[PDB]
């Protein structure tokens, strides 16, 4: 997409190396905003054929609240893998955190009902968030959350979300999480009764892994083309009731996909 | 300053009408971005005169990870009163996320020394992150946070700063926010032998109450006069040693200050 592209060229114009803690190495820039206008269409990277399939039951795994790679294996994805330990756990990680987020006297707080309850009862509301940056169990995650904090807006009956991604994998990572949450807002609108707004996407380290520049240079001589639509094929009667079979993605006709090495 | 001008201008060119918890009423835009090179000099708001004694006692008071008003009004800083219950308490706020959050399992976490750690032994981690935002504490609160993440991030020997900042009064809270910030930069950078670098203020809802139009306009039609400059007289032991005296602020020339209702 052309901010993508855009966002993929400042970091090779301007990145810093730095040593990162996987001893491959980077090139980044701190801080940077990206918006995407939803009605425009959806965000799926053009330049390189992106599988949904992987994207949307990530989604799905995390508003289940789920954990433990189990369910992606039953589904055959597997993006957390080299992070489970023996028997699959990633630890309290997004899903635990976005669906009971564990108070300190031992109760939990389900931020997503949270969510949707206020953006049905109180939409001018100014704190429609989701954490997951939940210091006191970070120490127990494989990994600390990449798109840590989220917040929704509504204004003039559409439904907006930022995103704040304290780490950003731009040539990974990027194109997966920013049509992750694409997708999270068709699903919320849905549920809400509202049109979907802007996705406005703002990170922090952001960055481009040494072994990545060949795939990164092939990328950024391709012209993005136009985006796909999204449909979505039923109507669940709560936001926890979508399957794989209820998204449709259309007239999505990317350039060919691009393999790369993952930073462990 | 020309970036918080422009920032004004902005909520006024694309706002939108929207009915808020204090029932005033806002003119608000979502997500936004904007970066101060604090080797340029120190962000403090020009066009209209501000508070530097109660930013500087907020802040410290923030460091000793307190709540209770009383320290501020030993000091004659009466910014919080408005939320201060019949003891002088806002609850859980700030200072307390910073210095000891809770976790479910009876330990606190003092993130403002893990962040020092970090910097010192880790600077180029990209979890380098004080959050504000423990949605276990957050009804016991007495407002929510507005300034609710920040990161930190070095790069060729200098220390900068991302803020989320959820919810925003871009005429009266934004000025305070941001010259707050960039003094907790100065101070950390001065405690970690590193130089200044940017300070990135991103925002969720940023808005302008309906009662603030007049004197937005009025401010508007000022020039930004030269950016005044940061001396720290004294290197304390610990960042949490510092005391007002310890700062000093020259060539702050600014335009006649601008009283405006805080609402509540
Ligand atoms: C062929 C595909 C399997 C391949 N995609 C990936 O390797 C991948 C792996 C994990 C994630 C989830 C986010 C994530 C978790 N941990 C991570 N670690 C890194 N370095 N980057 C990431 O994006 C993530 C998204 C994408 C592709 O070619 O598109
Ligand atoms: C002369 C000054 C006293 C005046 N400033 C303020 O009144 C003010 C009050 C509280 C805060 C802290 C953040 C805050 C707490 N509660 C809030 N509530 C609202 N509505 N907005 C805010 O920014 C805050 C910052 C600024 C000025 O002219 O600058
Ligand atoms: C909160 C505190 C601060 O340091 N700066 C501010 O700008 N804000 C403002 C935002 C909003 O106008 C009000 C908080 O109310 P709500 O929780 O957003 O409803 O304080
Ligand atoms: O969904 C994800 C998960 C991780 N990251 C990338 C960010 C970093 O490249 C790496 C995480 O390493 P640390 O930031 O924790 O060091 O994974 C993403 O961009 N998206």
């Amino acid at each position: 997409m052309k901010q993508y592209l855009e966002l993929m060229q400042k970091v090779l114009d301007e990145g810093t190396q730095k040593n990162d803690r996987t001893g491959t190495g980077t090139l980044s820039i701190f801080g940077h905003q990206m918006r995407f206008n939803l009605q425009d269409g959806f965000p799926l990277v053009t330049t390189k054929r992106c599988h949904l399939r992987s994207i949307i039951h990530e989604l799905l795994w995390f508003l289940q609240g789920d954990t433990n790679i189990a369910y992606l294996h039953e589904n055959n994805v597997t993006i957390w893998d080299e992070w489970a330990d023996e028997n699959g756990d990633l630890g309290p990680v997004y899903g635990k955190q976005w669906r009971a987020w564990p108070t300190p006297d031992g109760r939990h707080i389900d931020q997503i009902t949270t969510v949707l309850n206020q953006l049905k009862n109180d939409p001018d509301s100014r704190r429609i968030i989701v954490s997951a940056w939940n210091v006191g169990e970070l120490d127990k995650m494989a990994l600390a959350p990449c798109h840590a904090f989220f917040q929704f807006y509504v204004a003039d009956g559409k439904l907006s979300c930022q995103l704040y991604q304290r780490s950003c994998d731009v040539f990974l990572g990027l194109p997966f999480n920013i049509a992750s949450y694409a997708l999270l807002v068709h699903m919320m609108a849905q549920q809400c009764d509202l049109e979907v707004g802007d996705f406005v996407w703002t990170g922090g380290d952001t960055h481009l892994y040494s072994n990545h520049m060949d795939q990164t240079h092939l990328q950024l001589s391709r012209e993005p083309r136009p985006l796909p639509k999204l449909i979505i094929k039923r109507k669940p009667e709560s936001i926890f009731d979508y399957r794989f079979e209820d998204f449709e993605i259309e007239g999505y006709d990317p350039h060919p996909g691009i393999k790369a090495p993952v930073a462990i």
